[PDB]
C-alpha cells in the first residue's frame, strides 16, 4: 500500500540507528536530522526527549513514523505560512500534495517557493507543463533518481513511480 | 550606526541589481531570493510585483531595505515557532538576537536549531563557551570569516566585529 | 464509523447553506467564517473564492470537508507554533488530539493555552485529573454540552460520547 | 513621544500588578493573559517563569515592555502567516501597521482577518472608505472609543487619536 510515508521511505531512507547524514550529521528515521554536534551523546539525547525512552541510538519503525508525521506536520505548516506555496497546495490532491511535502524534505519551504514557474504551471492544473520544467532544474541534474519520481507524480497524479 | 541592516549588508552585501547567488539563482537586495527559474524575466516579473514598480531588475536602497525587513520578520517568525530557537530568542538582547536572525538568513531556522549544544549553552548565558563550540562546526569551516563576525558577536555582546 | 469530522459535525454543526453564526456574521460548513462584513454578497464572493465555483451560498459535503481539513490544518499550526500546546499535543493519540483541536475551533489557541494547569495535567496523562479541573472552567459554564463532551474524550480517549 | 507601546498602553492598560480582565482570567502588563486558570498562585508561577524573577505577582515596567514586545512579535506573526492579512499589512506604513496590530491584540488575527471589504480597502490605500466601513461594525458598538482612535490611525496614518 502507497502512501506519503512508503514514499518518503524510498526517497529518504528508513534508518533505525542513528546514521550521518550526506553533510555529516548525526540523523534518525526518515531523513530526521538530530543534532549537528559531533558528539553522539549529544545525538542520543535529543533522541531519547524526541522518544521518550532511553534508545541506544536505536528506534522501532513506528517510533521512526512518529518522528516522520511531526516533520510532515511541520513541513505542512511551512507550506501554509508561504504565500507561495499556500495557494498551490489548497488546490492540489492527496497524491500531488505528497509530492509537495516530498520537495519539503529535500530543501525546505523557502527552497521549494523558488520554483515559481513550476508552481503557477500546478496551481492552473498544467502537470505536464510543470514536469517538463522542473526536469531542467538544478534540483533535478543533483538528484535525478529522486527528482524523477517526484516530477511523475506531479504529472500522473499516481503513486505509479514508487510502485 | 550599527544595526542588523548593516551587519547584513557586510556579510550577504547590498545589490540593488539583479544577480546570480552562489548556486546561480536570481537574487537581489540582502540576500533576496526572486526565483529558482532560469529566466531573467521571472526575477523580474517577481521583484515587480514585490516592490510595485516596474524596476528593470534595479531596485533603491529604501526598497531594499523593505525586501531586508520583511525577510528579518520571516526570519523572527520561524525562530519563534521552532522550540529549539524560541528560548534562545526569548532570552537573548537585541545584539545576540541580531547574530542569531543573520544564521537564520545564512542557513534557515531548521539549520541554526541543529547546534544544540551552542544553543543551550547561549541560553546559560555561557558566551565564550557557546562562541568556542561554534568555532569548530562545518559552519565555521565552510564561511569562516562571516562565521567569525557573528561568533564575536554572541561573544561580546556588542558589533565590534562590524566596526 | 467515527472520526474529527463527525465530532466537530456534531459540536459545531454541518450546515450547507450560509447563515449568521451566533455573532451575526456569515458563516458556513463547519463553524467556517466566510466574512464579518454584513453583506451577504461579499460572503458569497469569499466563497466562491474559496470553493472555486459559482455557488449562490450553497456548498455540498464535499466541500464542507476541504473547508474543514483547511481549518484542521489551520489549527495543528496553531498548535504547533504555540509553546504551551505544541509540547500536549506531540505527546497525545488521535482522539485526544482531536479534542485539543476542537477546543481550538471553538475558542483559538490562545484560548486553549490558557488552560495551564489542565494542559499540564494531559502531557502528564492524568486523565481524570484533568477532566475534573476542565469540567470547572468558565468554558464549561458556558457551553456545558460540548464541553463534557471533549472532557469525556478527554477522559476516555475514545469516541464515546459522540456515539 | 507615541510609538506602538503606547499607543496600547493607551487602549489596553499598562498594569504592573496581576489583575483579572473582563473574562476573570489573571492578565498582566499591556493586556498580556497569565492564565485561565482561578488560581493567583497558578498565574504568579507562569509570570516568575516568564520573567525569570520571583515577582510577587508585581512587574516593572520594563518588564511589561519584555512581554508586551513578545506579544507584538505573534501578532505580527500571526498577520504574517494569514493570508488576509499579510498583503496588507505588506503594504502599510509603520502607523497603520500599529492599528492593524492594536486589532490584533483585541480579538487576534483570526478575528481581524475576518473583515474583507475594509482590509481591501486598506490595501488599496481608500483610507477613509475604509474607516467609514469600519466605524459600522459590530466591533465598533462593543468598543467604540478604542475602534475610534484606531479608525481614525487608519484614516490619517497619524498617531494624532492618541496625543
Ligand atoms: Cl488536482
Ligand atoms: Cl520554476
Ligand atoms: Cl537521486
Ligand atoms: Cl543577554
Ligand atoms: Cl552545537
Ligand atoms: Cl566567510
Ligand atoms: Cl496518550
Ligand atoms: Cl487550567
Ligand atoms: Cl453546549
Ligand atoms: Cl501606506
Ligand atoms: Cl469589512
Ligand atoms: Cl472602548
Amino acid at each position: 500500500p502507497m502512501n506519503i510515508f512508503e514514499m518518503l521511505r524510498i526517497d529518504e531512507g528508513l534508518r533505525l540507528k542513528i546514521y550521518k547524514d550526506t553533510e555529516g550529521y548525526y540523523t534518525i528515521g526518515i531523513g530526521h536530522l538530530l543534532t549537528k554536534s559531533p558528539s553522539l551523546n549529544a545525538a542520543k539525547s535529543e533522541l531519547d526527549k524526541a522518544i521518550g525512552r532511553n534508545t541506544n541510538g536505536v528506534i522501532t519503525k513506528d517510533e521512526a513514523e512518529k518522528l516522520f508525521n511531526q516533520d510532515v506536520d511541520a513541513a505542512v505548516c511551512g507550506i501554509l505560512c508561504n504565500a507561495k506555496l499556500k495557494p498551490v497546495y489548497d488546490s492540489l490532491d492527496a497524491v500531488r500534495r505528497a509530492a509537495l511535502i516530498n520537495m519539503v524534505f529535500q530543501m525546505g519551504e523557502t527552497g521549494v517557493a523558488g520554483f515559481t514557474n513550476s508552481l503557477r504551471m500546478l496551481q492552473q492544473k498544467r502537470w505536464d507543463e510543470a514536469a517538463v520544467n522542473l526536469a531542467k532544474s538544478r534540483w533535478y541534474n543533483q538528484t535525478p533518481n529522486r527528482a524523477k519520481r517526484v516530477i511523475t507524480t506531479f504529472r500522473t497524479g499516481t503513486w505509479d513511480a514508487y510502485k
